[PDB]
């Protein structure tokens, strides 16, 4: 395993992106964004990295505030997403520089690109899709997704994979409906897997732990969603 | 880039690839002072590699600055204007981008982080001062006919370095009303400053191409710049001894 940082600036702010590559598997590969949730990268977003390294993939772990940081609670970084959230223009122009950092590295097949997302990570993964960048595919756990744009109808090259929480609060029913709604009219090759009485960030263990409510770990549809991810993946990098 | 090692320095910022090109002598052993060298407002081009190129043969690692990205390089101002002004209106993201390639200067293992310096032509001589206006640890700046930006009181005794502004006395970039500001608040904070004004000489005076623009306020001058770059070494010289 083969693990190494790789820096940028935006606006003048250092990013310290973490690239995983197996040397167990040769020659050039398909490459993965992989986008953590809203505290930051941190060790969950690492090791889902370096896994999808292992299973024959070049996997890119984003750092999204920066200086590698990762934040303790909510509150720290709702300025920043709200930020986002409300120029979505200016974050699928970060998002799209991501994905070119990605396929520009030599061992990543830059024809052959995917995107995963945790929590606000899948919201980022759908807003690039929605961008019209050439990925094969996108998945994103427990991910509040951003509500339907006209303007970006047909857009999306990318297979979806949304695996969520039936109970979720941040993905509400309406709100998803209206999200599968936008990408049934593309004839958008579109998954749910939902998992009864499951919450938001089910892939992580620490959210058994978090102050806030809607949180909970749950290692079964973890699997499960890993699973349903691999084999998306399968598909179009066969 | 006749007997100097010349190697590409790649950075991404805001989405491009800038491609830096850093000049060492490799007849020299060590560490070295570094200098930066940021280009006119046209792009990184021929006139500043070859500013980086003779300060590798003087003993310095130079690494010009890829100030568009791409390496590219404009004809038409024009063009280059909104992304101008745009730091113009944003001088701490400004400086915050310059203390970056300051930082990528003094990381190499050939330069010696604690004695650099920055050199910078047209707006590039405003890079140089906004570094050094950001409090950085350079020994030296030198602006060739630069228009530099108004003085800010945040900034008020944050210069390290020593300062040497060469200017045309008629360029119309540099009037001497907001150059006076200039020299006032170096004044006020005791730094360490020079001004070589030539009579007779306008803008873009280092860069032969200058007379081709078919512009009044751009012409090269041979003499005014054969005396600033003479100017330059000498201060070097002092700081690096
Ligand atoms: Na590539
Ligand atoms: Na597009
Ligand atoms: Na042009
Ligand atoms: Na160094
Ligand atoms: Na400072």
């Amino acid at each position: 395993m083969h693990q190494q940082p790789i820096e940028t600036t935006e606006n003048g702010q250092r990013h310290i992106h973490q690239f995983f590559l197996d040397e167990t598997l040769q020659g050039p590969r398909p490459g993965v964004l992989v986008f953590p949730e809203a505290f930051g990268l941190g060790d969950h977003a690492l090791q889902r990295a370096r896994r999808l390294a292992e299973l024959g993939y070049a996997a890119l772990a984003v750092d999204i505030h920066g200086e590698g940081r990762e934040f303790q609670d909510l509150a720290q970084v709702r300025p920043a997403i709200l930020a986002l959230f409300g120029d979505r223009a200016a974050w699928r122009a970060r998002l799209q520089a991501a994905h070119e950092l990605l396929r520009a590295q030599p061992q990543v097949d830059a024809a052959r690109t995917a995107a995963i997302g945790f929590c606000f990570g899948g919201a980022c993964s759908l807003e690039l899709a929605r961008s019209g960048a050439p990925l094969s595919a996108i998945v994103t756990f427990h991910a509040g997704l951003q509500p339907p744009l006209e303007a970006d109808a047909g857009k999306i090259k990318a297979k979806v994979l949304v695996c969520h929480g039936a109970e979720d609060p941040l993905m509400k029913p309406e709100p998803l409906a209206a999200i599968l709604a936008e990408l049934t009219r593309d004839k958008v090759d579109w998954q749910l897997l939902s998992h009864g009485n499951v919450v938001h960030s089910f892939t992580n263990p620490d959210a058994d732990a978090r102050g806030a409510p809607g949180f909970a770990y749950n290692a079964g549809a973890d699997r499960r969603s890993w699973a349903a991810m691999q084999g998306l993946f399968a598909e179009v990098f066969a």
